[PDB]
């Protein structure tokens, strides 16, 4: 009920600070895509940040920018992964797609400029009094954004899409680890970050946590509903691909689903119960039906 | 032959610029080594290999002004170099302008396809705002967070792809631009990355920048023009790229609007325009001041 409450607030806040933000820029076919992309979403990513700088007592008003950066960085993803040229996706968050409402090139430049925007949202001193801080943040979202992180993730599955043979268990943990892992990394660490705290507990949450929600994303390809979903089911085996559910089957991948819950929480045994709301988001994150 | 010798620049000019073009190569190169061997970083290496690199340069020889440290002052010049590449990445892509050539090479979509293309100049932009904010960019974490953050407004929707997306606009609708409307599109498409470029060395400092902003709102203007007059004029085998482009898309130009012989004489003006804002600085400026006169001179 809290959890549910904080979670409801915190999308409240990340989509006024969008607002805020891409108000100020001319309205122009491609701006109007920027806050197209940026609407919707769960929001785990931000809400990750929020609450995981609730938990070492930082400032909502500071860390705002920080949450809204995640989310900017992870829509201008989607937005270039829908194109017709790599995942050729028409719905997202239940809504046509960038390039579908508008053309390529719109949904071209608005990735970008969004892409943009998370580091000027992360560098922006509303983010820190610590120029420190700022700093590390903006680089350490690049090194999980770039080519050793999420993008390389990208090429990874890229280069599943036409492998001799079927990717091993290993091979899509290492794919998950760049495609979706490091995003959720760099939210939960986040907070830690912005105190210039230990972030060795929450990368250990993290990593169980984005693992989870990897699988339970190949879980809802599988058996979920697109009107709940937002977005196309079955697309993974059409495509041929390795996923947690095609080496694991289902009854095996949700329980190890729910045994990385545990894994998660017991990172977080450190913070004792001011991590509950972080406790929640791992059961979340499994349990969710979007 | 691009006919570089038969324009006689300055000694000192040639030679810093040659430096920094072998500096910058040898910084890609060592960064991206650390990266896995798969075709998107083939790509991002192809995509930062070659140019003039004019940018890079422009930001090597503000912090030599400001007698800021080479070393330090590579991983800035990298970093736009980098921004520079994704940028043109992206606007080669079928979707966009639609280019087979660059830099005398294949473009990233030809050699590979367009995923790779759109990918790898994804991933050039994130090294962009890597490189600005490593350690080794600056000892002071004020000086690294303010130019990662005027880099995104330089480069996002109020910069560079502001300029992009109304040079799209006019582009669909062929449609007939004035002298200041072609003007506050080169202010976004090409004068914010050369702008970035020219303060970074003042920033680094700490330093004022105004001077050196001015210097870069004339030298931006030049390179333009010269581009436009290059796409009219120039021969694709010294430029890497095709010509004839602006035309046949129904692309206003300084070059259209004005004509060449009055683009050619704006774009001197502005040479002298660029020289005289650095005139606070003296002597010490005299590469940048040869740089204002490579701006338009050169063949490529
Ligand atoms: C990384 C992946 C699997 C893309 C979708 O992420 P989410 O399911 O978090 O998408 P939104 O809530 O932002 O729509
Ligand atoms: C970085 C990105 C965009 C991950 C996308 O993974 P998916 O392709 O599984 O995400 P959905 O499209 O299924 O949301
Ligand atoms: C902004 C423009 C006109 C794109 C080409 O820039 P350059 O002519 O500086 O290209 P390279 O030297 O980097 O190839
Ligand atoms: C921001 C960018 C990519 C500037 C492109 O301008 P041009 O389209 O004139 O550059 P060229 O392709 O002619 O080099
Ligand atoms: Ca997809
Ligand atoms: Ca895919
Ligand atoms: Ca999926
Ligand atoms: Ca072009
Ligand atoms: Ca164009
Ligand atoms: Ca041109």
């Amino acid at each position: 009920s809290m959890f549910t409450q904080r979670l409801d607030a915190a999308a409240a806040a990340v989509q006024a600070h969008f607002d805020k933000v891409l108000a100020a820029f001319e309205p122009l076919p491609i701006v109007e895509a920027m806050a197209h992309a940026t609407s919707g979403g769960k929001r785990l990513r931000g809400f990750l940040v929020l609450e995981t700088a609730r938990l070492h007592d930082i400032a909502a008003g500071e860390a705002i920018w920080s949450a809204t950066a995640i989310e900017a960085l992870h829509a201008y993803s989607l937005v270039h992964d829908d194109l017709p040229c790599m995942d050729n996706d028409d719905m997202r968050r239940g809504q046509p797609t960038v390039h579908k409402k508008w053309d390529d090139a719109t949904a071209v430049l608005a990735g970008d400029a969004l892409q943009t925007l998370a580091f000027e949202l992360v560098t922006h001193p509303g983010a820190s009094a610590s120029a420190e801080v700022r700093a590390d943040l903006a680089l350490s979202l690049a090194r999980a954004s770039g080519a050793q992180g999420m993008v390389l993730g990208q090429a990874l599955d890229i280069a599943a899409e036409t492998a001799r043979a079927p990717l091993s268990l290993d091979e899509i943990t290492r794919l998950q680890q760049g495609k979706t892992g490091a995003l959720i990394g760099w939210s939960a660490q986040a907070g830690a970050r912005l105190a210039q705290a230990d972030t060795a507990a929450l990368k250990r949450y993290a990593q169980a946590l984005g693992l989870a929600f990897q699988i339970a994303d190949d879980i809802l390809d599988v058996t979920g509903d697109s009107a709940q979903v937002g977005k196309a089911v079955g697309k993974d085996a059409s495509a041929g691909k390795a996923t947690f559910v095609s080496l694991l089957g289902l009854d095996a991948a949700r329980a190890r689903a729910m045994s990385l819950i545990d894994e998660a929480c017991d990172s977080l045994a450190t913070y004792g119960a001011k991590a509950d709301t972080l406790r929640e988001t791992a059961r979340f994150v499994v349990r969710r039906t979007h």
